[PDB]
């Protein structure tokens, strides 16, 4: 047992390790989406930048969980990072809809992590989740909802003009 | 024979002279396209700037081949610069499609030049082509593909609104 | 077939996709090594920074291959990123030795990629590999060899004083 | 007929198109002369710069005529650019003498263009020629005459010392 | 065998060691030429500076090959540096002609080195030669040809006025 | 006989020529030592810098003797530069000990040169040696003695920790 470990339940340590893999997976999903929009037959360069930025942020989220695991005296155990669900993401609106779905799934896992930390009376882990993850997830979900709404209202995905102008005026 | 000539095959010298004429021709094609978009009944001023810039670049490419010919001790032999295929380039999308076609033909000629230099064991000429021409061609072709894709998706060429907005937001 | 594809063999496209996964894996290995040295019972903070930097570089290498795949008109196909071989990397010297081994394996795969591009007469892909990958690999391998040599000569891994001072004076 | 066309005779439009080709040809002649002096067995680097600058200026003159053609509502029709008369220009003095001859021929064509515009009562085209072309031609011819005179008086072309010092002290 | 050595043939290692000695020899030749022009009965101070600069560059070329030898895990083996062919270099034109001859011999050895690296499928060594040596040699040979041409045309070596003015206006 | 020669004995001229070769040899020895410490299995980067700097200084010393030879109206006669005694210099302490030995041998030759100039009543050559060489040699020998002393006292060469820390704290 680690000389620094205090009030850190084995279930919490394992759930943090599962959260680490989920953030790496989400980073990988966003990376896949980014270079889809870099294709010569898709060619939405700000969609590609937007998702690449989201990819780097998710990987930063994963590294902060790895730091937290070591701060509390747990041990990081890494798993395979699963390849994303699709190779072809269809359209800008479809990608935005899949990102919304992904962020709500990450949010669900974070809420279950908070429930477990509360059940194990770990207020430091509760505050860690609240300070660095919960409002970031709410903000991301609201922003992705806004984007989906505007794209639908503009006439995406049938209107290629809509996705072109959204890429210019909202993501540029 | 020139006091500087070394490991420079007569076939290479002749192929460089053919490449010089092809770059001048491509410069001329882009010049023709540029002032088509300067017509009062076409009036896409950023299409005109885009192709004028491409015209000057191609002529710079030709001058660097002329410098290389003299660097290796060959002798420049110039030919007529053929007038371009069309006087009327139809639309922004059609011009972009003809430029893509032209750049792939220039790229094909450069690859045959690289094959010949490899067959004649001229590593200096091989590296010259690779450093200054091959990735520039790949970048140009990818960018022209992107442009063609966006214009088609926007509804060009029937939509004059699409070509107007592309001129503003991508080429401006 | 992509409007930009030219002189890009199907075998090359597939090998680039394999190289993309290998660089992501190496990024993951370095990430694992980094947070090993962040453990409270290891506590070599510059070893941790060194490997975290290597992790980010490898992921940049992967993204440049993804950009190249799209530049040539191939299609990125992603695979699972395998979890690294070890969870516990033993010591600073052992980690450096595993990194040396990993970089030589990445280098071997890059050389086989160059052989294939030469066999398919793809000079653009040959120069891409040479310009961005081959000398970077040689430099990394030489630097990791230097580090392994100094650590061994200092008396690592039995001397914890050696790894402490190496962390301060070479990696700090 | 173009919505902007006014007081622009069909003969003027055709003569402008002929002037456009003559300026492109003169640009090509100067380009050929420039890289002659870049040869390792000629090696007069300021002669080469002088003629390269003249080459770029002539091409700017051609582009301003293309702009004028569109400003008046005519239609540009391009022709082949004929390869220059010589491949080998003999000496610095001989090149200067051929440039003088070429500029006087361009000047003659411009004066016939002015006569035609006067005969067709096109004062805008008359002033265009006078403002941008006539005094530029007179200045170029006077400067080329000066150069020919100094080179002859110095003992060119038999004196290679004369052409060396002229390149240094007048063109450098 | 070195822990860093990979894909580095014994023949390549030996040829690099021969190239190292050839660059040191050329550095020595240029050093000898430099101080010839520093003699009170020769007294061409810019000829002396020009060749001293070339001497330092060649020694930098030798040191970069020594660095490359260690980067690839070969072992440097040094040989005597032979004294140059002449003690008395006759005239500025004669020295320039001997330098041209020397640079073409160095270039020949570099091309044979590139052939060997290609025959041993060492793309890293091929690119090393191309990036740092081949175009530098072509540039040096072209510049020395230019100098020889101007000196001959000026009337060197019988005209001591020509070598005086070349020293002032080209090398000063 | 040179128009500038005055009070310059033939024996002095010959001894200066021998001193020129000895300084070039010492420059070569230091160059060899430098890249020994650049080896991946030695890897003392400040030892390598220290000896490379000493290499450049010795070559500057040789060039100042060549300038002096011409200043006095003697004639430089160059000899082969002998390859250094060892290819493998064993350790940092062994290299420092060989450098000390080499500098004392160079110093001995300089003192014999001063004796000869005194015997030939050449006060200008006596002062040249004293101003530029004698105290530089004494300083170099004292500094190399200091280094040898510290390395021995630290436990070099058996202690690889000592050579590592000396490289960091004294030569870095
Ligand atoms: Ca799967
Ligand atoms: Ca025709
Ligand atoms: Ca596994
Ligand atoms: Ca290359
Ligand atoms: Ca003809
Ligand atoms: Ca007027
Ligand atoms: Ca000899
Ligand atoms: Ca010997
Ligand atoms: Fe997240
Ligand atoms: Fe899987
Ligand atoms: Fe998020
Ligand atoms: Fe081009
Ligand atoms: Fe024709
Ligand atoms: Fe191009
Ligand atoms: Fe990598
Ligand atoms: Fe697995
Ligand atoms: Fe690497
Ligand atoms: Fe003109
Ligand atoms: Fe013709
Ligand atoms: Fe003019
Ligand atoms: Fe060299
Ligand atoms: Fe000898
Ligand atoms: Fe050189
Ligand atoms: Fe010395
Ligand atoms: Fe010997
Ligand atoms: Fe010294």
């Amino acid at each position: 047992t680690s000389q620094v470990r205090q009030n850190y339940h084995q279930d919490s340590e394992a759930a943090i390790n599962r959260q680490i893999n989920l953030e790496l997976y989400a980073s990988y999903v966003y990376l896949s989406m980014s270079y889809y929009f870099d294709r010569d037959d898709v060619a939405l360069k700000n969609f590609a930048k937007y998702f690449l930025h989201q990819s780097h942020e998710e990987r930063e989220h994963a590294e902060k969980l790895m730091k937290l695991q070591n701060q509390r005296g747990g041990r990081i155990f890494l798993q395979d990072i699963q390849k994303p669900d699709c190779d072809d993401w269809e359209s800008g609106l479809n990608a935005m809809e899949c990102a919304l779905h992904l962020e709500k799934n990450v949010n669900q896992s974070l809420l279950e992590l908070h429930k477990l930390a509360t059940d194990k009376n770990d207020p430091h882990l509760c505050d860690f989740i609240e300070t660095h993850y919960l409002n970031e997830q709410v903000k991301a979900i609201k922003e992705l909802g806004d984007h989906v709404t505007n794209l639908r209202k503009m006439g995406a995905p049938e209107s290629g003009l809509a996705e072109y102008l959204f890429d210019k005026h909202t993501l540029g």
